[PDB]
């Protein structure tokens, strides 16, 4: 080819000392969980088929490439420190679609309204801190 797929996400050797509190982990994670269930996501699940879709130089142009299930698994993980990084990741994702598809491709607008959609969850995201009462100990 053809530059290989690059390995997964997240390096388990550099894993945060101070991940994101479970309460914001609990929230990204039904997040990406809603946004999975969309019927625009479907290409985005699991990283790019490129013998289906026949681009074997895909991950020269895109050469840290992103899916859902990356972002998934990365919170499972406790790969994140804030939840901006989450909303950087699902950014990244749509910007590789965007950059080697293109706007006139009809997979860029799926990635547009997976996007929208995810925006409007995390609208709702609670603060970092913990809550009222929650108890230390």
């Amino acid at each position: 080819a053809g530059a290989p797929k690059p390995p997964q996400e997240p390096d388990m050797n550099n894993l945060p000392e101070n991940p994101i509190p479970q309460h914001q982990a609990k929230f990204v994670l039904n997040t990406i969980k809603a946004v999975k269930r969309n019927r625009e996501a479907v290409p985005f699940l699991h990283p790019v088929d490129t013998v289906k879709l026949n681009v074997p130089f895909y991950y020269n142009y895109i050469p840290r490439p992103m899916d859902l299930s990356t972002i998934e698994r990365k919170i499972n993980l406790k790969a994140y420190e804030d939840v901006s990084q989450v909303v950087d990741d699902f950014n990244l994702m749509v910007k590789n679609c965007k950059k080697f598809n293109g706007e006139a491709a009809g997979i860029s607008k799926m990635a547009t309204n997976i996007q929208a959609q995810f925006e409007k969850l995390m609208v709702k995201v609670p603060p970092k801190e913990l809550p009222a009462g929650t108890n230390v100990a």
